[PDB]
């Protein structure tokens, strides 16, 4: 009931020093070569595919077709996203079987599965290990993007921040050979770093930690400030505020690190016992004072605030921050806009001086991160009016809210979408259910909200732009699915994709219509299912025309048999934007070619 094979490097097994009776010994040439190359040292010019071509002799494949069928999957490994798989299928499907020299002497009909086992050995014992020898993979945290960084430079970088953490006092060796919470990982930021904990998977206390986060979130709700709700706050502020809106958003530097455990333990102790009893109070306090992690092999106590990656860190940081809000941010204009999430504050006032004062107050309380500040304050050199907060983009002048999309230059969009899941596999001969489960609406629901579809503060223009921008993300993940199909499912008839595509267009259009009807306001004019449907169709054509040397069939099918005419009951909404790719999507990389 396992159909997939995952591209992750942990799938690797320890390279045996010579293969045994079961396996053909043709590959021990390559097992020898893995050692002959690992006893090599280089410092700059390295191609991964090229050198693998020399560890594994061409004689294992015998021809030029089987070898490229193998190097497709090694390429996919090189360009992997986290939790991305291939079908075990691809390691035996449509091979030339009597062109290899070494199953020419085995049962003609038993070749598939033991060639599969052989290829499995190749990749698990040589391919992913040679990579893991030359590179570390790191998660960008931008989707499932994995960047490959040569371990030589990364060990150095890890060493420099370990330097900073022991040259400071943030990390003190305890050597109690004490059970550590988990393994410390250093992960690059931009020009910076981030120190994280990977918890040891010991699922005896996971429901306990969940009970605890639950309890103190209930404590947050009843004890601390009901923080309104972002949509409500923005709605009512923009309605009551006639004039030009001034605003600022600031990010607190090292939020988890600058929590003061003294103050935190006090706050924990102050909680009424009917909400958090004495034992769990003491466990939590002991827990946040006593945080041990393993790094290299020496054990270290973490002294710098709450430590990221720990299950209680989010809830305790919000407890601390709500306390700080009560202490320092209680006296601001009740007719002004204020909202916080975690380390991000968003303040707005028609009064410039009041926005200026809020910034001064914040910079007095916390150490802000200047890089991340966004404001139309005249005091700042480069005023913005679009400020990003909570994955939205609030326009201070127009009061419009657009979905914010994190898509850096030359970011491969396929890294946002988790096409495969190991726990629920799908066999190679059912592409329809795979496409379906990829087109399930959760992955885009977060840009289908009142924030996007209200006609209370947002124009009809803006609502429709939000819908089209969501359907672009949707069509992109549809194209990602199709790539997975053509290179793992290796599809025969594409008859199901027309039905899947029609179904998704119509269902997402229906959800959009219902959301828009639900949040009607003073700037509603009229919205139509025909218009929504054709917006979505245009969104799909916009994506598919970047490979219209593939999708010419589908392109022309939808243009021939579908309604795309764009008529609004408004003269305000520019339709030229609903025909091109939006400026945020037209440069995301769609080709999956082995970089380093
Ligand atoms: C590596 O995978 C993970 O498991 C993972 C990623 C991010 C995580 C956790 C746990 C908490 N978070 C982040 C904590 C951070 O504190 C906060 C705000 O993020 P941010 O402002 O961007 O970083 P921070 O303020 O500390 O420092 P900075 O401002 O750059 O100085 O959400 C686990
Ligand atoms: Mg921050
Ligand atoms: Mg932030």
């Amino acid at each position: 009931m396992v159909h997939y094979y995952r591209l992750s490097l942990k799938s690797r097994q320890k390279a045996p020093k010579i293969v045994n009776s079961k396996y053909n010994s043709i590959l021990n040439i390559a097992l020898k070569n893995f050692r002959l190359c690992k006893k090599h040292k280089t410092k700059k010019p390295v191609q991964i595919l090229a050198l693998l071509q020399e560890i594994i002799p061409k004689s294992y494949f015998g021809t030029t077709t089987n070898l490229k069928r193998f190097y497709k999957v090694v390429e996919k490994i090189l360009t992997q996203s986290s939790f991305e798989c291939i079908h075990l299928s691809v390691l035996h499907k449509c091979y030339d079987y009597d062109a290899i020299p070494w199953l020419q002497n085995v049962e003609p009909n038993l070749r598939p599965k033991l060639l599969l086992k052989h290829n499995l050995f190749l990749l698990d014992n040589i391919v992913k290990p040679i990579i893991a020898f030359y590179y570390k993979p790191i998660k960008t945290l931008n989707g499932h993007e994995i960047k490959f960084i040569r371990k030589e430079e990364y060990i150095s970088f890890e060493s420099k921040v370990f330097h900073k953490l022991k040259k400071m006092k943030y990390l003190v060796e305890v050597q109690d050979e004490v059970k550590p919470r988990g393994v410390l990982n250093i992960i690059p930021k931009q020009d910076n770093f981030r120190a994280i904990v990977s918890i040891f998977p010991d699922s005896a206390r996971k429901p306990f930690f969940k009970l605890l986060t639950s309890k103190i979130y209930k404590v947050l709700e009843e004890k601390y400030k009901t923080s309104g709700s972002l949509y409500t706050c923005w709605s009512e502020f923009t309605q009551k505020t006639q004039g030009q809106i001034y605003g600022i958003k600031v990010d607190i530097r090292d939020a988890y690190g600058n929590v003061k455990i003294p103050v935190l333990c006090k706050l924990i102790q102050s909680i009424p016992t009917h909400l958090l009893d004495s034992e769990k109070k003491n466990f939590i306090v002991d827990h946040i004072s006593n945080q041990f992690v393993a790094f290299r092999r020496k054990i270290y106590k973490w002294n710098h605030g709450l430590l990221q990656g720990d299950p209680l860190s989010g809830c305790l940081c919000e407890l601390y921050m709500a306390f700080m809000d009560r202490l320092y941010f209680s006296n601001l204009d009740k007719d002004a806009f204020i909202h916080r999430t975690v380390d991000d504050y968003f303040f707005c006032s028609p009064h410039p001086h009041k926005v200026y004062d809020f910034e001064l107050l914040i910079k007095g309380v916390y150490q802000v991160n200047p890089t991340k500040t966004r404001t139309n304050l005249p005091t700042h050199r480069h005023p913005q009016d679009e400020i990003p907060y909570c994955g939205k983009i609030f326009n201070l002048t127009t009061r419009q809210v657009r979905t914010l999309y994190k898509l850096p230059p030359n970011y491969e969009i396929r890294h946002k979408f988790k096409l495969w899941n190991f726990n629920n596999q799908i066999s190679d001969d059912n592409p329809a259910r795979f496409l379906q489960k990829a087109m399930d609406f959760p992955f885009i629901c977060n840009s289908f909200t009142k924030f996007e579809f209200n006609t209370v503060f947002n124009d009809q223009r803006t609502v429709f732009a939000n819908f089209y921008d969501a359907m672009i993300c949707v069509a992109y993940k549809f194209d990602a699915a199709m790539m997975a199909l053509r290179t793992s499912f290796l599809v025969n008839d594409f008859g199901f994709i027309w039905l899947v595509l029609s179904s998704t267009v119509r269902a997402y259009a229906s959800r959009a219509f219902k959301k828009i009807v639900t949040y009607k306001g003073g700037k509603y004019r009229k919205v139509t299912f025909q218009c929504l449907k054709s917006i979505a169709w245009r969104a799909f054509l916009a994506v598919l025309k970047r490979r219209t040397e593939i999708y010419k069939g589908l392109i022309d099918r939808i243009k021939s048999r579908e309604k795309l005419t764009m008529k609004f009951h408004d003269g305000e909404v520019d339709a030229s934007y609903f025909c091109k790719l939006p400026e945020k999507f037209r440069f995301v990389k769609i080709n999956r070619k082995a970089s380093i």
